[PDB]
């Protein structure tokens, strides 16, 4: 990362909702970032479903995902969300956030190759302890909002230690809004409601391409009640709108 400046006026959008969280927003052309909370911007949290981004790249790199058009077939047995009970493409599995597809990717990648690529990607604390299929869900892996924006900038630039083709495949799978001069790539996550005195984490990370500028973003918040989940999009959206970053 370049420079980061704390702007505590952005806490307005958090206090209104009694949210403890952080937003990091970086403008590519000026090599500068801003945050409501410098200390929290570097604090590391479970990646939860945001881990689909590195995991998809790693699955392609290792050949476990055979190519961009692989279909992940449903075995017909119960899955935890109805939206996952179907065959899915790579983009569909990312977009509906189908955990079992990505747990099996991780199993097939295996611990040695997973460790290798998280070290190459400088991905968080790089700690894959807790089981090959769940280290990023309930194990020891942790990543900060600063590190998310660094990782996403590298992906945007095709500068991760992976083929350019595999980075491009994952990028199209992450498009969530497309207009002529406005394109958003993004991914949500939610580790759960935590335990007593130990909240869960909710995430929204991504980047916005508006005309010839690019803005990288990462939001996280403590969460202990699922009713608060939409704040992971609404608070960053309000901040980005106040910065003029909008269709
Ligand atoms: C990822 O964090 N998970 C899978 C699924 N993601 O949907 S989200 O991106 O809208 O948060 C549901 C939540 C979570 C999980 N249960 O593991
Ligand atoms: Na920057
Ligand atoms: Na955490
Ligand atoms: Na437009
Ligand atoms: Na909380
Ligand atoms: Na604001």
């Amino acid at each position: 990362m370049g420079s980061i400046t704390e702007n505590t006026s952005w806490n307005k959008e958090f206090s209104a909702e009694a949210v403890n969280g952080v937003f990091v927003l970086c403008k590519s052309s000026s090599k500068s970032c801003a945050t409501n909370d410098l200390a929290r911007a570097s604090k590391e949290y479970l990646p939860a479903s945001t881990f689909k981004i590195p995991n998809a790249i790693i699955g392609l790199e290792t050949g476990v995902i055979k190519n961009e058009h692989q279909v992940f077939k449903w075995d017909g047995k119960p899955r935890a969300m109805k939206q996952w009970e179907r065959d899915l493409t790579l983009r569909g599995a990312i977009q509906v956030s189908a955990v079992p597809v990505f747990q099996q990717i991780a199993r097939e990648v295996g611990e040695v190759r997973m460790q290798k690529y998280l070290k190459k990607f400088s991905y968080g604390n790089q700690n894959i302890s807790g089981g090959i299929d769940k280290f990023w869900l309930e194990g020891q892996l942790r990543i900060s909002a600063v590190n998310q924006v660094e990782f996403l900038e590298s992906l945007y630039l095709n500068k991760l230690s992976a083929s350019k083709e595999n980075q491009l495949i994952v990028k199209e799978a992450l498009v969530t809004e497309a207009a002529p001069e406005y394109l958003v790539h993004s991914k949500t996550g939610f580790s759960g409601v935590g335990t007593e005195s130990n909240p869960g984490v909710a995430w929204w990370v991504g980047w916005v391409e508006k005309e010839t500028e690019v803005y990288f973003f990462a939001f996280n918040m403590d969460i202990d009640n699922e009713s608060k989940l939409p704040l992971r999009k609404s608070i960053p959206t309000k901040i980005m709108e106040s910065e003029g970053i909008i269709g």
